[PDB]
């Protein structure tokens, strides 16, 4: 859906913009590598035209950094450049560019080529998901989020910016499913799984860590912030009326472990997740449906 | 890795040809559409090569055939043909093509082409492994079992073809969790994983459907064949000699259902699933540590 734009000429880029945007993709305009910076951090970006020779720099230097900041991963970057030497095709191919138009761009081989571009960009993005989400629950699964926590950990030390961890467990778990059978268990995570992914702002990261275990993590969130709204859901929750298979109405309850917030003190991500599970531990034995920080 | 090239003219076809195998890919050649039929059905291609105008019909009408043998239903497709029409090149790329070279192809373009093809064929194929694959055994899991039984039964019905299924429970295993612990457990699991990849065919399709539940496929292998084969394996882990974590020794057995074999009567294979889950409750009533078929 959304398309940038890198070019340093004002015809070309405007005459690409608007064939571009006329077959219903948005355009977004960027006059030279420093603007083209700026909008990959501040906008999800399916494709890039990219032009070589910029005013302040070249193309294939931008090559590496916009993969590296792609939230997903991989994004289809096409070149459209007046190089025509096959060498730098090879080279921008080799670089991570999946295309190469050398200008002028036609308007019919150009929309094919986003077309192909897209195509592609979907199927990964959907390979991706069913990579990194738990198949029940659609949350992200275990051997990702330790993977996102390091790599989250990391950026926020090498900022001034505060990350809030949590990690919850569900109550008497076992007891439910002796009581009403693995299938309402089954649904019970679903449910709860469903109130975490509507109930955070759209910055939080979701896992499901174990069988009735899930962390969350909150970028730009203090320990105290982090725990009212934790604490909101935990209530939520525990007023749902569940249905049994034989028409029983039960309730259920999950206890929270919150660490975090300014990070000057802890050394290793693996510190952030023992803090967690020790504060968990803390609110099983203080009684149970609660969260403790 | 391989290649398949479709083009009517010798010398152009043993030139693309010999440009792919110098760069360490195997070329699989077509002629004609009647030979690129042929080659498509009985070779797994990782990319192909397509020119449009053939003796014997036009590249587009196989570009649906050719998705359709992929397992997953996408494949890079390169088209390299004299048309140099935006229509041509529209339709090809809406038709399911990646990608399309106009004559005369430079080997430079060419080859970088199919590196951009691969590379995302490669990321492509890693993702999926990676949804498909159960941490812990490194076996299928189950939501792709279950589209690979799918596959695996009309693939042995549109062929005169054998195909048993064995599913396979571990005796008394809540037993073992409470007697040496949750991690002991972890261990007979993997265990029994590692038997499984070990002592059967090559051929055999091995799934974690189950915390301690496992369905193998045996393509062109009777039932009676099956169950000697499950059999000797039942028996190979009875005489295993487990460790606790205090050096207590201690056996474990599973319990088998087999089913299938010849699939004239079987309908679904939904059907396979039953006969061999009917089976194993069978094996589990009987006394356990056996199979039954
Ligand atoms: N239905 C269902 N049950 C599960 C699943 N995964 C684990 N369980 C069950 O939930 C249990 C959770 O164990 P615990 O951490 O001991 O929690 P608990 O026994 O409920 O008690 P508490 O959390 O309050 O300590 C373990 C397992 O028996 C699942 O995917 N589905
Ligand atoms: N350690 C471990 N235990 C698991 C895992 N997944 C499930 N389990 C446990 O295994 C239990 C198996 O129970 P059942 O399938 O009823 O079989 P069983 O109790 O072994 O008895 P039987 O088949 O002989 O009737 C369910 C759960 O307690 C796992 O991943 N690891
Ligand atoms: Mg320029
Ligand atoms: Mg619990
Ligand atoms: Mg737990
Ligand atoms: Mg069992
Ligand atoms: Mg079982």
């Amino acid at each position: 859906r959304k398309i940038l734009i890198i070019e340093d000429s004002e015809l070309q880029r405007k005459l690409l913009s608007r064939w571009v945007s006329k077959n219903g993709y948005i355009a977004i305009e960027a006059e030279s590598i420093s603007v083209a910076r700026e909008k990959i951090i501040s906008e999800s970006i399916d494709v890039v035209l990219l032009d070589w020779e910029l005013p302040d720099g070249n193309g294939i230097d931008l090559i590496s950094d916009i993969l590296s900041t792609s939230p997903v991963g991989w994004l289809p970057i096409i070149m459209v450049t007046g190089h025509t030497e096959p060498e730098y095709f090879k080279i921008a191919i080799e670089a991570g560019a999946t295309d190469y138009i050398t200008k002028p761009a036609k308007e019919i081989e150009l929309l094919a080529r986003i077309f192909s571009a897209l195509r592609i960009k979907a199927l990964h993005d959907q390979l991706r998901e069913t990579a990194i989400r738990d198949v029940m629950t659609g949350l992200y699964n275990r051997r990702y989020m330790e993977e996102r926590i390091e790599q989250e950990f990391q950026r926020c030390k090498r900022h001034d910016s505060l990350l809030s961890m949590a990690m919850i467990d569900i109550d008497k778990f076992k007891n439910i499913n002796d009581t009403y059978g693995h299938e309402i268990g089954d649904q019970v995570i679903k449910q709860l799984a469903h109130e975490l992914k509507t109930s955070f702002a759209k910055s939080a990261i979701i896992s499901r860590f174990g069988g009735e275990e899930f962390v969350i993590l909150f970028p730009e969130t203090g320990v105290v912030d982090a725990t009212r709204i934790l604490d909101r859901v935990r209530e939520n929750v525990s007023k749902l009326e569940m249905k049994s298979d034989t028409d029983q109405i039960f309730h259920f309850t999950f206890s929270g472990g919150v660490a975090g917030g300014d990070l000057s003190d802890i050394q290793s991500n693996q510190e952030l997740l023992k803090i967690a599970d020790k504060n968990l531990y803390e609110a099983k034995s203080s009684g149970r449906n609660q969260i403790i920080s």
